[PDB]
């Protein structure tokens, strides 16, 4: 027995429960606490909101862990709960508890206490305090009280030392129950690891670990070469690490090598998700070659989220040079290890103009493979979420809904994500083209379907990047019979139903689609397909009649045997459904173009080029099998989540055999 300690922090895609962890384990340091509390399995897998709650069986403590995907869905089960055990105590963190609470306990009665910022110490005290025969909640540090509706806010927030010395979940053992969870229900998941905790930069749409514009604290060493060795040991494939600036201090790079290490020992990790540092340097270059031996990298962030200078000082960003960044390019690009670039649509001050300038401005400079964009959200405790900050730019948001719902489900347990739609550089109808441009530059370019002959046209005949992409946006759009044409066009009008209305899910927009995922059913059957997934199998679906209409839209470019000999590579080089790998696949050109798009000269030279590739994706897992759409769909585009850029699209030159005639 004991007083039962209930802990909620649930998404879609299984992550280990490493915040109750966290919580759990620094306040059984206690023994007041750990004689006298109960600790519940967590909850993190998703399940009814009533089924939950009935889960959740004579609690003396709900303690939820909240999120913008998951806070609408754990209100309501506070809500419940509250409902049949009047005395439990329901406590709020995350980074969606708001900073300034204002009438939170207005609209939400059944919570008691919220939690701000690092949880550690406020927990551990709330629970010694809830031990005592006269409760001081209004004491606890770095929370604030429910008092009726009013929210009593206490004494300031108490954050744990530069050298963060606390218990591990993982080590003392907590955490065995939920892999056990995911290894019985069949799961993929993420296990979540933090080296340390705060960016010293200050991105105003951001709220990196409710700790931006902080100074670095770390997790102490030796835990923390115990926890890559917990990871190896309990076949942890799928390991995603929270750090803001991976490579940022000195002993990232032993990190790195460790966990590399631990993979050629123990077999595990197979793959380590993280985000590198923004001001990237020779450390992080150290780290991604030594990730790319042992195949756990899944690809070197270098993010821009803007390039335009009156955007990046109205967000207080500094990126590093347009031209540092080409270099950066060709450094990575000559040892074949995968960079990827993110932007975020509708920063203040951005225009339509400035947006598409930037994509083009990303690929002159060598960005050709990885390219992402997301949809800005204004978060509760980011800097860019005042009145002041939202007038000044006049941004106009949505409250966009993120998931699919089931029906009977009802509307306040919907999560929402206030979504820009709109700014006073970027009207909607612009933010929507904007948007359509960006998703046919990622399965085009990107999903490499004119991504080879963009690169003749611009080395070869001046066509610049921008003007290729908004020529083919401008062109087919006007053509709604086309291949290409029909995707633009139902994009537009997709995107603006999107704004319209709310619900339509961000996470599965196109799944909420009867038509769109009617389209997709041969593929595969998934609630997560991206916008650029659909893009790239709706021109698998069309191919040939693709690339004759392509052919008319070079003729308006002032555009010869050399364009059609690079026509042919450019159609030859992407998977297709009926691809053996037993047979390889094998054409003869008038150029050398595998050399040629490798940095080298263009040659009027006659060649065999042999495609043998046996298997496709992350870590090569996933093998074409002839005439089976499914296993063609997981070579030729991974899976939705996570997202699948390395290894994917076309065949590859380094399987493929170059002889001379
Ligand atoms: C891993 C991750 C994910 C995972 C989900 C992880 C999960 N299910 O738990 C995935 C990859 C799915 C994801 C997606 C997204 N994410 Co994300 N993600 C992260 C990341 C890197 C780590 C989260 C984490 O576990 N941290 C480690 C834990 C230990 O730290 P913590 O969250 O700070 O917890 C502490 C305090 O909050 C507090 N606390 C937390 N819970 C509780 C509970 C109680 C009771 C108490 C007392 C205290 C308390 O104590 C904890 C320990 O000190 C964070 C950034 C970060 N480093 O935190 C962003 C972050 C959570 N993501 C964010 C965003 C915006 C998103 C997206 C929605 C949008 C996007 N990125 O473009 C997308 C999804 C879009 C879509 N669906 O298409 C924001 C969320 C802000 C918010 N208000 O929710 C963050 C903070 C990053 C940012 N940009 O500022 N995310
Ligand atoms: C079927 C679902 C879609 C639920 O209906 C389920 O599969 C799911 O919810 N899946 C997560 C999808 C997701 O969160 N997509 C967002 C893009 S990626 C994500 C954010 C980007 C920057 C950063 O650090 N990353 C993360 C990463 O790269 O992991
Ligand atoms: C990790 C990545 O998440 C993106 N990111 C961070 N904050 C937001 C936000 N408020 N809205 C959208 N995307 C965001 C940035 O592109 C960053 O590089
Ligand atoms: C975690 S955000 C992406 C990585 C890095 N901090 C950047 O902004 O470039
Ligand atoms: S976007 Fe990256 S650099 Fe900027 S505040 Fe967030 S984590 Fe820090
Ligand atoms: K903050
Ligand atoms: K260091």
């Amino acid at each position: 027995r004991g007083r039962k300690v209930y802990f909620v922090g649930l998404n879609e895609y299984p992550f280990l429960p490493l915040v109750a962890g966290l919580l759990r384990t620094y306040a059984e340091q206690d023994e007041r606490i750990a004689a006298a509390y109960d600790f519940q399995e967590p909850v993190f897998l998703v399940a009814p909101v009533q089924e939950m709650a009935d889960g959740i069986v004579e609690p003396d403590v709900l303690a939820l862990s909240c999120y913008v995907w998951n806070f609408r869905r754990q209100m309501k089960v506070a809500k419940l709960v509250k409902e049949r055990y009047p005395n439990v105590l329901v406590v709020a963190g995350g980074p969606h508890v708001p900073d300034r609470p204002g009438n939170f306990f207005e609209k939400h009665p059944y919570v008691d206490v919220l939690a701000h910022g690092e949880g550690e110490v406020a927990f551990r005290e709330l629970l010694a305090t809830r031990l005592s025969d006269h409760p001081d909640y209004t004491a606890v540090p770095g929370v604030s009280v429910r008092r009726g509706t009013e929210a009593v806010v206490g004494p300031k927030a108490k954050r744990l030392p530069r050298l963060i010395d606390t218990p591990s979940p993982y080590l003392l053992g907590v955490m065995d129950g939920a892999v056990a969870t995911c290894r019985e229900r069949g799961l993929r998941f993420y296990a979540l690891w933090e080296t340390n905790r705060g960016c010293p930069y200050s991105c105003s749409f951001c709220d990196w670990g409710s700790a931006t514009m902080s100074t670095l604290r770390k997790f102490e060493d030796e835990r923390l070469q115990d926890e890559i060795e917990w990871f190896a040991r309990h076949d942890v494939e799928d390991l995603f690490i929270c750090d803001a600036n991976f490579g940022i201090m000195p002993r990232d790079l032993e990190i790195a090598h460790a966990l590399a290490e631990a993979r050629g020992e123990l077999g595990a990790p197979r793959q380590v998700r993280v985000n590198f540092a923004k001001n990237s340097n020779d450390r992080v270059f150290d780290i991604s070659k030594t990730w790319h031996d042992a195949d756990l990298l899944m690809g070197t962030t270098l993010s821009m989220q803007s390039t335009d200078m009156d955007v990046l000082e109205a967000i207080d960003r500094k990126n590093i040079g347009l031209d540092n960044y080409r270099k950066l390019q060709q450094r990575y690009a000559a040892e074949n290890i995968h960079t990827y670039t993110e932007l975020i649509l509708g920063l203040p001050m951005e225009t339509a103009r400035s947006f598409r300038d930037g994509i083009g401005s990303l690929l002159e400079a060598g960005n050709h493979e990885d390219l992402r964009v997301y949809e800005l959200g204004i978060l509760p405790n980011a800097p860019l979420n005042t009145p002041e900050k939202i007038e000044q730019y006049g941004l106009r948001t949505v409250p966009k809904r993120m998931y699919v719902e089931r029906p009977g489900t009802p509307d306040d347990e919907a999560e929402t994500f206030e979504m820009v739609m709109e700014t006073n550089a970027m009207p909607r109808d612009a933010w929507v083209e904007s948007f359509s441009f960006i998703q046919a530059v990622q399965f085009l370019h990107n999903g490499c379907y004119t991504r080879y002959l963009s690169i003749f046209l611009r080395q070869e005949h001046g066509i610049g990047y921008t003007r290729f992409y908004e020529g083919l946006q401008d062109y087919f759009t006007g053509r709604p019979d086309t291949v290409l044409g029909a995707l633009y066009l139902r994009m537009r009008s997709l995107y603006h139903d999107y704004i319209d209305m709310p619900a339509l899910p961000l996470a599965n927009l196109v799944a909420s689609q009867p038509d769109m995922a009617a389209d997709l059913a041969p593929y595969g059957r998934r609630r997560g397909w991206t916008i650029d997934n659909w893009g790239w199998l709706r021109i698998a679906t069309d191919f040939d009649r693709f690339h004759t209409e392509l052919r008319e839209y070079l003729a308006t470019l002032g555009l010869d045997a050399r364009l059609e000999d690079v026509l042919r590579f450019q159609q030859d080089v992407m998977l297709r459904p009926d691809y053996s790998p037993e047979l390889g696949k094998s054409a003869e050109y008038a150029h050398d173009w595998p050399g040629y798009f490798a940095g080298g000269l263009l040659r009027p030279r006659r060649v065999r080029v042999a495609y043998g590739d046996q298997s496709f994706g992350a870590n090569g897992r996933y093998r074409p099998v002839p005439g089976d759409l499914k296993a063609f769909t997981m070579a030729a585009i991974g899976t939705s989540y996570p997202v699948s850029r390395m290894g994917h699209f076309c065949h590859r030159f380094e399987s493929a055999e170059v002889t001379s005639l």
